[PDB]
């Protein structure tokens, strides 16, 4: 029967044509609840973790001041014995100074020393800086750094000064001592906002090891400073709004409550009919 | 036409009347999960972030024991250069004195001194504590200290002693060491049990820095202890029952299984018709 | 009437004939979803806790070296000052000893101390451990440590050497230095992989304290090492694929999808019928 036939692909074609305006109009739905929520301040965020196989380069800016880079030298899950500490040289990381004004008190300059941050996190690949400071005036010896989310993203930049002082406003800044070599295993954690950018910030591990020195009693006036930057794990902790971040649960919930519509639509088509039934027999 | 007219708007009335009987059911069933998951113990739990503006103000309950506070202030993303170490003065916070029995050991009543915390994270406010101590007799040089939710809970508890009870109980105990300066950067876990409760735990990442005392020789036999508390991110991590945290799922799945079963019963209703065309038929 | 109730009886029976079907049908397509997405790389994972009245016993895997183990002992949520220090006794700890040679450089052999970890949460059990070096020819004196899932997993483990080197492929790696006290507050994080293993890392909260010694000035070129391990929270984070973690979600998603696939048979069945009806009354 080819009139059969004609009938059944043309129910199939419009089967096509009525599930796509469902999914349409539910997607509509789904993004006028998006653009509602998104207006509303300090909405539920959820948590998702990804794991991936290389990281980003993070960029790490230190805070030296009047202290002087040592040496920086990336290494294997291993920090090789120093040949001797206070001593430069072997001295080669992808090193940008920058220098600007706080955004918090703008009555202050702060000179900034980035370096590329490891990226193999499943070879533990670690970079390793030594500082120096012969004369020092100050009752706590340590130096600021704060880490970003890329390197990448600070050498292309456009604007470098605003880039440093957005950091500046991320909350990722720590410190290490003086006289300690402190392991810092950094977790990279990502938070969508509402507007549609990515606030990044870190999270941190320090493993404080005091550092013994057999140097002459001379040039025992000049303190060391060293730290170790490290990926602490592969997965990289993503927020983002509840509703947003999965879809699909907002997705399934609006196609429940259009068949529960529907379904009530139906029940009301028969229970008309019942009542007007009741109601004829009756009288 | 008016009688149209009535039965479409009667038809809608009874179509408002379905979807709130159907509400009032799926909510039913939902209480009925809740009331049963809330019995048993150990329950799977999602995490929820949501960022706040500002903090409310926490306690940090320090155990100086024979120390004495030296000095506190508060300030904003910078600490300036301390005028005279081991000096009192510049002091004023607001503490409380409160001494107690330990729960755990109770032969042994512990000192404990509450600080209002800072509670403006977004102006990065912290809180920078000193201590002193001339003649000790311990191996480690060290004070306890504890983070509870809000300082304000303690000021107007009823029962001051017992709700430090419950602090100690709770998992947010750590100390800080003497000769350094350790930037404690905590943050909020809050956890709701079955029961109702919102259970309170801190999560910090201390920044361990050495300090450089010019003092006279004759003073150094004191060891001056000190520390900084201050909010590492506006975001507040929740902890509560997967089912609890976001009731959409489980009405979405509630609405799907009842609509499911209708769906089955229709499915019925066509298939006993079916068969029962197909044996008259047939006999 | 035995014919109706026979009938109804039968209608029920269908019913639940039908809504197996569903059921299993629902149960196939989300098996297939389950196997495709467990066959691609880096997937969405999501967060889940599970507070545990009771740790499982872990494995602290100590790095001595040259450093002999001083006194390990068992406490609960406080510290006895030290009788004696640098001298041994007051030790028994579940300790095994093995060495491997290390996963990364096969040419060095690393010797591990493991020890028991604390179980008993809810009490504040900890382990507090002694380490004594008399020369040491080092920058920096640190012990490495790393933490396992289960103690009892490696001590009836068929292949010992293996299980170490897996050990260190995970991420739970750290130091603890020299003449202080290092309190650590370990956490479990779980972490299910698409293959089906459950990999373990740790995350650790230390509290650097340092340790003051009054003894005599001919001991004091040996250094002492002190470490503490404790549960920071009894919950475990969990971390798995968010198809996985909740498959309630993705069973509900299913079976909307579903009803609004019949809904729309539904209404190709009757849009076809109107439209037939609609062309006989126009030819
Ligand atoms: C419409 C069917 C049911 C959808 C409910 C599904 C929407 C949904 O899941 O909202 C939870 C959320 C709770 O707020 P929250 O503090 O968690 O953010 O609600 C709102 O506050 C704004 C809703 C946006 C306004 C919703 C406008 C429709
Ligand atoms: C009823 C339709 C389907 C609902 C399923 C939706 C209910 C649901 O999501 O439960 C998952 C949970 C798994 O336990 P879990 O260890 O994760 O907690 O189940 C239970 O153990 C208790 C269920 C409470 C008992 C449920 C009583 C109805
Ligand atoms: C079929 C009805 C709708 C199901 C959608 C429900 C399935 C679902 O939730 O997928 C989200 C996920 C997003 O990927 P993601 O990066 O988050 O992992 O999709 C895929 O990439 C693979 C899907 C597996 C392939 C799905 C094959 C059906
Ligand atoms: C290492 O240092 C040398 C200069 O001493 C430089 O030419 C080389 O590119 C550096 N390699 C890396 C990977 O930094
Ligand atoms: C950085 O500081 C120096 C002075 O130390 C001065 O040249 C200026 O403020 C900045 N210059 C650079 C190199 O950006
Ligand atoms: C500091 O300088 C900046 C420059 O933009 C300005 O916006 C801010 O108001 C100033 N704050 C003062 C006056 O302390
Ligand atoms: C610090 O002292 C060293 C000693 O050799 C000297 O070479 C160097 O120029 C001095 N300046 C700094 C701060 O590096
Ligand atoms: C600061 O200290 C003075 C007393 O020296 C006190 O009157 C004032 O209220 C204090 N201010 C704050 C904010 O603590
Ligand atoms: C706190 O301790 C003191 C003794 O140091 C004693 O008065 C009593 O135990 C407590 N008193 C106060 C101030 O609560
Ligand atoms: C310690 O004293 C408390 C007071 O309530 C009591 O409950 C507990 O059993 C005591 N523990 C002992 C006897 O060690
Ligand atoms: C500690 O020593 C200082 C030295 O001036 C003295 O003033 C003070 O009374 C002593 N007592 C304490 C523990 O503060
Ligand atoms: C404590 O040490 C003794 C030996 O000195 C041993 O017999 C006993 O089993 C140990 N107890 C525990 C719990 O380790
Ligand atoms: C561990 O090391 C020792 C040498 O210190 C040697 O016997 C062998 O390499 C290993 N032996 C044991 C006890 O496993
Ligand atoms: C180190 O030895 C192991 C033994 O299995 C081997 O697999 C690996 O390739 C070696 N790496 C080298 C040659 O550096
Ligand atoms: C270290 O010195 C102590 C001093 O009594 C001695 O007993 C011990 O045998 C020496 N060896 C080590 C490394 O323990």
């Amino acid at each position: 029967f080819s009139k059969a036939c004609l009938k059944n692909v043309f129910s199939v074609l419009l089967i096509f044509i009525y599930l796509l305006l469902m999914a349409v109009a539910v997607f509509l739905v789904y993004r006028t609840i998006t653009d509602f929520r998104e207006k509303l301040k300090h909405p539920v965020m959820s948590v998702s973790y990804k794991e991936v196989d290389r990281y980003d380069a993070p960029g790490i800016a230190l805070y030296p001041g009047q202290a002087q880079l040592l040496s920086c030298k990336h290494h294997y899950e291993v920090i090789p014995p120093l040949t001797s500490p206070g001593q430069p040289g072997d001295m080669n990381c992808t090193t940008q100074r920058i220098n600007y004004t706080d955004p918090f008190s703008n009555q202050t300059v702060k000179s900034a020393l980035i370096v590329q941050g490891p990226r193999e996190v499943k070879k533990r690949e670690l970079v390793f800086l030594q500082f120096r400071l012969n004369k020092s005036s100050e009752d706590f010896s340590a130096i600021d750094y704060l880490l970003f989310s890329s390197f990448q993203e600070f050498l292309q930049s456009p604007n470098r000064v605003g880039f440093m002082q957005a950091c500046e406003s991320a909350y990722s800044s720590w410190k290490f001592s003086g006289g300690f070599r402190t392991w810092v295993k950094m977790s990279l954690v990502k938070t969508k906002e509402e507007d549609g950018r990515e606030a990044v910030e870190f999270r941190q591990e320090t493993s404080v090891v005091n550092y013994i020195d057999q140097r002459p009693a001379a040039k025992k006036s000049a303190q060391l400073f060293f730290v170790v930057f490290e990926w602490k794990d592969p997965f990289i902790q993503k927020v983002q709004d509840i509703v947003t971040a999965n879809p699909w649960n907002t997705i399934a919930l609006l196609c429940g409550a259009f068949l529960a519509l529907f379904k009530a639509a139906e029940f009301a088509k028969l229970s008309i009919k019942w009542m007007i039934k009741i109601r004829k027999r009756y009288l």
